[PDB]
């Protein structure tokens, strides 16, 4: 059967797991530790095709090491997720793609941009500037929430449907 990596990476508290288990379980968790990285499988069928995702949320301290970078490059898609209530995690989305791009050794490699919490009022990224810059990379713009569930099933499908893309290359 066909299987996708995703990966789901970005700053802490931006709604990587909440995004996660939602896709995973449909519910929203108010609270899920920070510190837990964990892999989930889910079974979809998206543009007709029974797939299988195998999706790591992403946790735990800043370090590189060769294991680490090791297990990053067996993703084959990214999630680069910003929220869109918080400037510095949309600032420290350039540092995630290009961890990405240094371990892929590839300057193509699927992602999608991801701007959570879009059911807050308090925004302070504004979704021009996030458009500006997915398209200064090449790579779709989705605006999600976990918690009313908006654009996640989109979020994740955009970037299996990126790496259909890559794969027929
Ligand atoms: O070997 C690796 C390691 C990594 C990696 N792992 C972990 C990282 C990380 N953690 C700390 C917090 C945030 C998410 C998780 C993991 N909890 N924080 C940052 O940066 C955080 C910032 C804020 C404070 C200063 N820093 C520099 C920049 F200002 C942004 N970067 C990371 C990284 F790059 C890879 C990431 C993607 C792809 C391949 C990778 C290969
Ligand atoms: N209002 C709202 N809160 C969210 C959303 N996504 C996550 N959260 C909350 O933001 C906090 C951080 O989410 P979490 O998934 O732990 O972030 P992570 O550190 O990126 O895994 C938690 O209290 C979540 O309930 C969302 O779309 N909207
Ligand atoms: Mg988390």
């Amino acid at each position: 059967m066909t299987e996708y990596k995703l990966v789901v990476v970005g700053a802490d508290g931006v709604g990587k797991s909440a995004l996660t288990i939602q896709l995973i379980q449909n519910h929203f968790v108010d609270e899920y530790d920070p510190t837990i990285e964990d892999s989930y499988r889910k079974q979809v069928v998206i543009d007709g095709e029974t797939s299988l995702l195998d999706i790591l949320d992403t946790a735990g301290q800043e370090e590189y090491s060769a294991m680490r970078d090791q297990y990053m490059r067996t993703g084959e898609g990214f999630l680069l997720v910003f929220a869109i209530n918080n400037t510095k995690s949309f600032e420290d989305i350039h540092h995630y793609r290009e961890q990405i791009k240094r371990v892929k050794d590839s300057e193509d490699v699927p992602m999608v941009l991801v701007g959570n919490k879009s059911d807050l009022p308090s925004r302070t990224v504004d979704t021009k500037q996030a458009q500006d810059l997915a398209r200064s990379y090449g790579i779709p713009f989705i605006e999600t929430s976990a918690k009313t569930r908006q654009g996640v099933d989109d979020a994740f499908y955009t970037l299996v449907r990126e790496i259909r893309k890559h794969k027929e290359k």
